[PDB]
């Protein structure tokens, strides 16, 4: 049993595989609004994506994933809760088969419809494999997804869904803007946590978005139509790839406004 969604091999058995799934910084958590303190010291978050290079967009078996050049300081976050620089690496996304679950943070216990994850890693360590084996060597901008008006911005890749049906596949995915992903406000809720998929490395500095962006029930319908199987397995739909709310134990979730 390599690690799934599913009964067999879903979030509740992680922990066999990978121990720290039981662990004191695990991720996602449940975003208590009300109990989250305002930090006047939190600085604005700096997103400077306009030199981003996309490369790939890969089904992995788990998600599907925009990769990125990070061989140079092109697309980076810093500011925020941060010290120091983060590249981007990669973004993909976690959705259900229904309009009402698929994220994997919730506030109020509110789950969205999908969730957008824009991983990056500290360069002080070089490379991301050192990155995962640091308590501050990734930082994960996390955006909300609801259905209701369409996001141009997302159509692209939508638009190519079609073409990495099935774990394995992989295509050119150049000049893609993520910038077109973001919402308007950069407010924030922020943590300290993991990986929400295996080895669930707790090396993470959340970076939570309270302004979700919309997206049509025609973009996500492509979503769902993603396999988790290779070709030629019986298909599975990719639909469901959500971590569940894990202890939040000694954590202080801090918002970056009032
Ligand atoms: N859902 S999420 O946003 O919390 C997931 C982020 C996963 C980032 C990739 C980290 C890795 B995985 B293990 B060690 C590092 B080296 B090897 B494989 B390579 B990938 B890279
Ligand atoms: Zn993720």
């Amino acid at each position: 049993h390599h690690w799934g969604y599913g009964k067999h091999n879903g979030p509740e058995h992680w922990h066999k595989d990978f121990p720290i799934a039981k662990g004191e910084r695990q991720s996602p958590v449940d975003i208590d609004t009300h109990t989250a303190k305002y930090d006047p010291s939190l600085k604005p978050l700096s997103v400077s994506y306009d030199q981003a290079t996309s490369l790939r967009i890969l089904n992995n078996g788990h998600s599907f994933q925009v990769t990125f050049d990070d061989s140079q300081d092109k697309a980076v976050l810093k500011g925020g809760p941060l010290d120091g620089t983060y590249r981007l690496l990669q973004f993909h996304f976690h959705w259900g088969s229904l309009d009402g679950q698929g994220s994997e943070h919730t506030v109020d216990k509110k789950k969205y419809a999908a969730e957008l994850h824009l991983v990056h890693w500290n360069t002080k360590y070089g490379d991301v494999g050192k990155a995962v084996q640091q308590p501050d060597g990734l930082a994960v901008l996390g955006i909300f997804l609801k259905v209701g008006s369409a996001k141009p911005g997302l159509q692209k890749v939508v638009d190519v869904l079609d073409s990495i049906k099935t774990e394995g596949k992989s295509a050119d995915f150049t000049n893609f803007d993520p910038r077109g992903l973001l919402p308007e406000s950069l407010d924030y809720w922020t943590y300290p946590g993991s990986l929400t998929t295996p080895p669930l490395a707790e090396c993470v500095t959340w970076i939570v978005l309270k302004e979700p962006i919309s997206v049509s029930s025609e973009q996500v319908l492509k979503f769902r139509k993603l396999n988790f199987n290779g070709e030629g397995e019986p298909e599975e739909l990719m639909v469901d790839n959500w971590r569940p709310a894990q202890p939040l134990k000694n954590r202080q979730i801090k918002a970056s406004f009032k």
